[PDB]
């Protein structure tokens, strides 16, 4: 376990969330700062497969997870121009016996809040409307600045600062990169949506998607609309914003044009993602969740990554730290960084052909339907490698 | 039959041949006009599938064309880059018992001039060195002008004077449409081309493919090369010349780039084709063959189309005419056009289909990759509207 351990988390998002959770049920001291003002994440959906799922399990939230999720039947792909169902990926008994858990769909701020409740519970000391301004390594300690002037000794740290990190900085230059896509969400009553849907529906469309999916019980249908900009290509600053939704899906069916409707048009979310880089450690601290590995969303797996990197920091810190004490922290923090980098580089550089694939159009998209159409959904083979990893040893 | 028929055919290309091979043996009076001082064809390779072959076998002269040809026992697709085999069409016995024939390719000299010689032996009355200047109907006979001054009376005439037509210009006023892609050939001693082939090869690539055949015996290999021209789009009249092959290739494997060199380089076919056409008639003229429907020739089906033409109006004329007689023709080529134009323009709008499909790149070349890799190989529904037509009523 990890009694005499110290972790200065740097971020509480999902991941950060995620990461005090798992670290403290081992009994470590874990200190995380955030620095929004309260906890939190956005009242819209997401999706956490079986990879995700059997980890929360194993920290004994999933129960309590599932309690306020949605349990999908099918992942159901769509032509957006016909609405012909192209195939499925049936989330049933034969998927979660091969997997260990379910495919489901849940709210971020519920998801978010039950790791944070979890976190605290387990012993992990959080606190609100701190900012990390720097992290430097000294000897066998991480010593941590926050933005009240103090600072504070560690063993390690964690840079889970998200995208945008400043602290991923201190090992690379690089910029995030622009998909050139945007996304928008929304969240609609489900009766007051313009037949039944019980399944994740993507409808996949030439410079464009719209994905469905109903939250707890039923009682909401989650949307999300995501298209390529022609503003970024123009040249815009704030470019994705909502005077180009209409043309974006005017070549598409019916069902999919009446669900920009329901978007909310006040927010939305350019999609950029980062190159992937293979060193994530900088003497004591370690970039994990979106500061390592921001990736585009077509995968529906970056918080599951920054779950799985919890999972696998304080698995591997428990079974060293045990007969190693601190001086195994940098020995850990290498084999933590070779075991995720290579899964996690092969999430960002898939999901950006996958998005590819569901977003062409002409002859390529006559191919790719057909390709989804014929193939043997007895198979794995395309979804094993994302979804029965596992970081065990 | 067609004893007292009068046919006059306006070009003696692979169309015009069989086209008067299939009236002679009917009986019928057919006089041919080509303007070209003698019959002939280029000495490369075409491919003719059983849609042809049951055809010529119809003809009599099916056996003695196979004894010039070669039978390649598979058409196999491999990727231009990696020349990795994606697929392969087996033309064995399954195929041959399906469609009631082999496919075979040959050199196109050799079935033109087979077609020519059995059209004399039919009948025929061909005349090398005579243009048709103008075709007009005049009450119920069709009046033909050739270009030595002469005036010539028949029942109907057809226009096969190619994708050049000018007796198209009575019908339609569309211009060949620019694929903006250019075909190279050649023909090489086997043995000295730098393992073994015997099937038609087709590597497929970004903006490109290059085919490989055996012809007579497996003595000469046939090579094609098409490629996207970058003068077209820079708007060179001439476009298409040799400078652009190396830069063409220079992503391709080296298999491919090392047959660029074996190429005829001082002729090449930019390609094109014409939109559509439904109506083929003007009065007692009917166009057939590429003046009538020319096509891409990703689905190497142009001169095969030409010969069903010469099937259908044969078979048709005969069963109408000798309960009708003369007057029976407009109804006759009405009832072919009806036929034919439906099936042929499904190959131009399908191959100008199939060849984008070839030259794919990016994701969508691993989509069609994969299409192809993982198809049902015993299932024949890519196929049967091409191999498995027939116009027997
Ligand atoms: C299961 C959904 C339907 C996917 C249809 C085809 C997907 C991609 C087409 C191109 C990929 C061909 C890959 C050929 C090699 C292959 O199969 O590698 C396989 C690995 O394949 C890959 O690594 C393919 C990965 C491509 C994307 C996978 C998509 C997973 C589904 C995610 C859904 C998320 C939420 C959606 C919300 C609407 C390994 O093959 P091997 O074991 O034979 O070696
Ligand atoms: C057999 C070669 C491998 C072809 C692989 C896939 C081809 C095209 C992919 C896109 C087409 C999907 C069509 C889906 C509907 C379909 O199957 O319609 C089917 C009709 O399909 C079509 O009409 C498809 C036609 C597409 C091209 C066919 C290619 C034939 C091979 C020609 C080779 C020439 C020489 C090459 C030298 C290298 C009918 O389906 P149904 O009976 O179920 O109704
Ligand atoms: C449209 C969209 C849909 C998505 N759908 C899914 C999905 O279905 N499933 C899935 O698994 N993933 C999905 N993702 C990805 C997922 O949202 C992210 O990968 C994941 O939230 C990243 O978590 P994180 O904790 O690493 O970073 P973040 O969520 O960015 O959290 C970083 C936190 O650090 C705080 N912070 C920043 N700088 C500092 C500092 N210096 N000091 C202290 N605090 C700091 C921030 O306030 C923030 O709370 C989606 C992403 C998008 C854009
Ligand atoms: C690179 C390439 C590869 C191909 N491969 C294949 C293949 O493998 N299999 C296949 O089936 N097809 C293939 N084709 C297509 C095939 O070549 C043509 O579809 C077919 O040759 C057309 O025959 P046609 O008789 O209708 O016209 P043409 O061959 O053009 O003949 C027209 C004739 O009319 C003559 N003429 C013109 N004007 C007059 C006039 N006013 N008076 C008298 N005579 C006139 C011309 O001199 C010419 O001989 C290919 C085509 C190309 C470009
Ligand atoms: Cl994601
Ligand atoms: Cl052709």
């Amino acid at each position: 376990n990890l009694q005499d351990a110290r972790i200065i988390i740097a971020g509480g998002g999902i991941g950060g969330a995620a990461n005090a959770l798992a670290l403290a049920q081992k009994g470590a001291n874990v200190t995380l700062f955030e620095r929004a003002s309260e906890f939190g994440e956005v009242g819209a959906g997401l999706q956490v497969g079986p990879h995700g799922a059997r980890i929360l399990d194993s920290w004994g939230v999933l129960d309590d997870v599932l309690s306020r999720a949605f349990l999908p039947k099918n992942i159901v792909f769509r032509d957006a121009i016909t609405a012909e169902v192209l195939t499925k990926i049936d989330l049933g008994s034969e998927f979660r016996g091969r997997y260990g858990g379910p495919y489901f769909v849940t709210h971020r701020s519920d998801l978010h809040a039950t790791l944070v409740d979890a976190a605290r519970a387990a012993g992990a000391e959080l606190h609100t409307g701190v900012t990390v301004t720097d992290v430097i390594t000294e000897g066998d300690k991480a010593i941590v600045s926050t933005d009240d002037g103090r600072t504070h000794e560690a063993d390690i740290a964690l840079g889970m600062d998200g995208l945008k990190s400043r602290l991923r900085e201190k090992i690379s230059g690089d910029e995030p990169v622009s998909s050139g896509y945007a996304a928008y969400r929304g969240t609609t009553p489900y009766r007051d949506v313009e037949e039944d849907i019980e399944d994740v529906v993507g409808y996949i469309g030439p410079r464009c998607h719209f994905i469905q999916y109903p939250l707890r019980g039923g009682e909401m249908l989650n949307q999300v609309a995501v298209f390529e900009s022609p503003g970024f290509k123009n040249g815009i600053e704030n470019w994705g914003g909502p005077e180009e939704l209409e043309q974006a899906y005017a070549h598409c069916h019916e069902n999919v044009r009446r669900g920009i409707d329901y978007l909310w048009k006040d927010r939305w979310w350019p999609m950029y993602d980062r190159e992937p880089i293979e060193n994530w450690v900088d003497g004591r601290m370690i970039l994990l969740g979106d500061a390592a590995h921001p990736p585009l969303q077509y995968l529906a797996s970056g918080a599951v990554m920054a779950i799985e990197d919890a999972k696998c920091l304080a698995d591997y810190a428990a079974e060293d730290f045990s007969t190693g004490g601190n001086s195994a922290w940098p020995q850990i923090l290498k084999e933590v960084n070779t075991e995720r980098a290579p899964r996690c580089n092969r999430i960002l550089t898939t999901g950006r052909m996958w998005g590819e694939l569901w977003h062409l159009d002409g002859t390529a998209r006559i191919a790719r339907n057909e390709l989804f159409r014929t193939r043997d959904t007895s198979s794995y083979k395309y979804t094993d490698w994302l979804w029965g990893y596992s970081s065990d040893r």
